[PDB]
């Protein structure tokens, strides 16, 4: 069905790197931001979405943790990535599971499909993407609990090998860290 068909284009494209635009509205229509990026996925769960404009940011996921670097704060958080799972739609395309896709209802047409969560076990509230059957995604968005609109749209994407160094983090020297991740 349309949810086996979605896992189905996504397998098609592995590693990639992406060329964003952000729109970020409040559900008021009013933008509450906006901005550019790059994005490099690597099928299973690694992903660095690096943001630039107009705040340059970088949310990496090593597979294990999940990194979110804030150079304008020297800030640093670390969070187990499993804790992270269906929170963000670049943890649902990174990851790109059956079992993911299943806590949703999902409706397609075409490249479109839109999801939206059976039960509550997550923080999306609405989750929608245009995928070909070639996996090539011209864009997604994402509504939050607090129906926060954010929507992103492709300009280039490379399907291929990426570099390994663009999943992971280190945090540097003199950088606040706050490491989340109780153990």
């Amino acid at each position: 069905d349309a949810a086996s068909d979605l896992k189905s284009r996504l397998d098609k494209v592995s590693s990639f790197h992406a060329s964003f635009t952000q729109k970020v509205t409040d559900g008021s229509g009013a933008a509450v931001q906006e901005g550019q990026g790059d994005l490099w996925v690597k099928l299973p769960n690694l992903f660095n979405w690096h943001m630039t404009q107009p705040d340059e940011s970088i949310l990496v996921s090593d597979g294990k943790t999940l990194w979110f670097y804030n150079p304008f704060v020297e800030q640093a958080t670390a969070t187990w990535l499993k804790d992270a799972t269906g929170n963000t739609p670049f943890m649902l395309i990174a990851r790109n599971q059956s079992s993911d896709w299943q806590q949703y209802n999902i409706k397609q047409n075409g490249d479109d499909f839109v999801l939206t969560p059976k039960a509550s076990n997550g923080n999306l509230k609405q989750f929608t993407i245009n995928v070909g059957r070639d996996g090539t995604i011209h864009q997604f968005s994402a509504v939050e609990q607090d129906d926060q609109r954010s929507s992103y749209q492709l300009k280039s994407q490379q399907n291929g090998a990426v570099d390994a160094a663009k999943f992971t983090f280190t945090p540097p020297q003199g950088v606040t860290v706050d490491d989340q991740r109780k153990l």
